[PDB]
């Protein structure tokens, strides 16, 4: 259970300096969505920001020194207005998440079954620890109420990255220092993603 039931509630209870909404609109069909950025699911801000070099981006980040877990709103409740706008303005959505787990793993779900499977094959071929989640899996992200699915098509890819995988991409795994300690494994991962996104959406 989240602390807040929707964005309006979070906005009314939290100081505006303790979170940040960040957008980049390029007209790309694909939107990169990271609604649990900053300290909420560490590393998702950095992956989103790197992909935003080629793709439109929506980012919601928790900016507290601690206690960012209170800022987590599950995808089916996440209704921040700038996210509703940007998702509706795009054809397809890739949404980035983190979950708790020491082993390195990436779970790939979403409503776009064909492209999710293709992504998992490309990740595995490239040497990353990706599994395809199917429709009855809990991290599947297939609800129409899921922010990632409120696009022009309803087709999403949901990328859920374990703590271990996320910690592997940074010299120093802190709010302050991830963005300035991205390592060779960070760029290798984001390269596989850029390669995939350019090919899979034409
Ligand atoms: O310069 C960032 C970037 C890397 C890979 C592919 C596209 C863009």
């Amino acid at each position: 259970e989240d602390v807040y039931q929707n964005f309006e509630e979070l906005k009314n209870n939290e100081d505006p300096s303790d979170y940040g909404v960040v957008t980049k609109e390029t007209g790309s069909p694909v939107l990169v969505l990271a609604i649990h950025g900053g300290g909420i699911e560490g590393g998702t801000s950095e992956v989103a920001r790197e992909l935003s070099k080629e793709y439109s981006m929506y980012l919601f980040e928790g900016l507290k020194s601690a206690g960012n877990s209170v800022l987590h709103i599950t995808s089916t409740h996440f209704d921040e207005p700038r996210a509703l706008k940007m998702t509706g303005n795009h054809e397809y959505v890739i949404s980035l998440h983190g979950y708790a787990e020491e082993d390195q793993q990436i779970e790939v779900g979403g409503t776009d079954r064909v492209r999710a499977a293709d992504l998992v094959e490309k990740l595995q071929h490239a040497g990353f620890p990706a599994v395809l989640l199917n429709m009855d899996h809990p991290h599947a992200g297939v609800s129409p109420n899921n922010i990632a699915n409120k696009s022009k098509t309803g087709l999403s890819i949901q990328i859920e990255m374990s703590t271990g995988f996320r910690k592997s991409l940074f010299g120093i795994f802190s709010l302050k220092s991830r963005a300035v300690t991205q390592n060779e494994r960070f760029y290798e991962f984001t390269e596989v993603m850029f390669r995939f996104l350019k090919n899979s959406y034409l």
